[PDB]
RNA sequence: GGCCAGGUAGCUCAGUUGGUAGAGCACUGGACUGAAAAUCCAGGUGUCGGCGGUUCGAUUCCGCCCCUGGCCAC
């Protein structure tokens, strides 16, 4: 219905952006981004009326939002920076070709893909490639990007951008940028998938020395990246059910042999949930202990005690040991699941003496 | 949209090793009164946000959502 709005109201309007690349790259999503040669908000608000759903305007910024059904839209009006913008300025300013092409929905050339730059080829190609020399230079929370979008996609960096990205990580201009955006950046990047390999480009290009104050790279932390990426998977096949964010655990491997300071101030940077502070908190300090307790795990009931109370996160982090992998998986598979019939229970019962007797009975069960 | 709190009676507020819930003023009833209030005995003072899951058992552990306030990314 939008083209036929945009008609009436004589304007063009545009899908734009990484909407447009998930389309190319077959997925779909819910999150649409329009570019309106012309007012979007009204737009956005006739659009919204004819549906007859609220509609969010923001006239400071020129954009508007509206949800119908499950789908989120987004009409922006266009603009060179961040007299009346062309499309091609709106998609100039933006960060790599691949998310620099559009699709118009005007109804006369409608379903047509608008490529300047060359994206379409550069997405065959799996290229990252930056519009202009200065790309880095202007936002340099790019920098991070464009390995996360190497990450995802599988793509790599021309030589030029790769060159460029150097270049803008060696003139320290990570350090400029706001701490915000490039926290909110590995924030994105962590909930990947395939967030290894984007520490990978990280380790590479040396970013999280620049980023985060104190960190080096060593093998140990890098082999430990790979124990935990495998017991992931483990985890996320056989119990899927109970999975969790697993990227935090990468990024708690990450800074493990940081200062407790500079990880307390970064996890608190990072706005991390309240199970990853627990788990890193645990991990530094009584980590150790624990493990040199199950150790010392004879009976299965010890193993029990010293298992049970803790989150999935310690435990998969209790699987990076070789000697702990079978009984970690023993305990998960098989020791906590059990249970008692009618009879015997209410034999059982005849306070927290009935939980102590049911410990007992536990006990007497395992071993 | 991300996160941190806050969600406890009508209102204003505390509560951790899961194990049988609390204060200050309104609520009912009776004793009291010509009526009423005060006061005494007392006792409602609550599925401790909603829905699932784990657990013998969840205000607590976790997950998905509702609401309010604040940091932001917008
Ligand atoms: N410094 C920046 C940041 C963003 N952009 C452009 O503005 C858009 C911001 O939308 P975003 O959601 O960040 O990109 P997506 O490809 O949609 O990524 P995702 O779908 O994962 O959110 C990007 O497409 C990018 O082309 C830019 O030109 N310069």
């Amino acid at each position: 219905m939008v083209g036929q709005i945009a008609k009436e109201m004589g304007l063009r309007a545009y899908i734009v952006g990484g909407v447009v690349r998930d389309i190319l790259l077959g997925k779909e999503v819910w999150d649409v981004d329009f570019v309106v040669e012309g007012n979007a908000i009204e737009l956005a608000k006739e659009l919204a009326r004819r549906h007859g759903v609220n509609v969010h305007p923001f006239p400071e910024f020129g954009t508007a939002h509206l949800k119908i059904g499950k789908l989120k839209l987004e009409f922006a009006t266009a603009r060179r920076e961040t007299e009346p913008a062309s499309l091609k300025e709106d998609l100039i300013r933006r960060d790599f070709t691949i998310n620099a092409m559009a699709i118009s929905v005007n109804l006369e050339d409608y379903g047509t893909l608008i490529d300047y730059f060359g994206g379409l080829r550069d997405l065959k190609d799996k290229v990252i490639r930056v519009l202009h020399p200065v790309s880095f230079i202007e936002d340099p929370v790019r920098i991070l990007r464009a390995l996360r979008f190497a990450g995802r996609l599988n793509f790599k960096l021309s030589r030029s951008t790769e060159k460029l990205l150097k270049q803008a990580v060696n003139l320290g201009l990570l350090k400029e940028a706001p701490r915000g955006r490039l926290i909110n950046e590995i924030k994105l990047a962590l909930r990947e998938d395939r967030f290894l390999e984007i520490l990978e480009l990280y380790r590479k290009y040396r970013v999280l020395e620049e980023i985060i104050e104190g960190f080096q790279w060593n093998e140990k932390v890098l082999q430990k990246l790979y124990a935990l990426r495998k017991v992931v998977d483990w985890h996320a096949l056989e119990f899927s059910e109970e999975r969790i964010d697993y990227g935090w655990l990468y990024l708690l491997i990450l800074i493990s042999n940081l200062d407790y300071e500079r990880g307390k101030h970064f996890l608190e940077e990072m706005s991390a949930p309240s199970w990853v502070r627990e788990t890193y908190k645990f991990m530094k300090f009584k980590l150790g202990s624990l493990k040199e307790e199950l150790k010392k795990a004879k009976e299965n009931y010890e193993v029990y005690r010293l298992l049970k109370p803790l989150h999935t996160s310690v435990l998969l982090l209790l699987m990076l040991e070789e000697e702990l992998k079978e009984k970690i998986k023993l305990y998960l598979e098989k020791l906590r699941k059990v249970k008692l019939p009618k009879e015997k229970i209410e034999e059982l019962k005849k306070g927290k003496e009935l939980g102590e007797r049911i410990e007992e009975l536990k006990r007497e069960i395992m071993n």
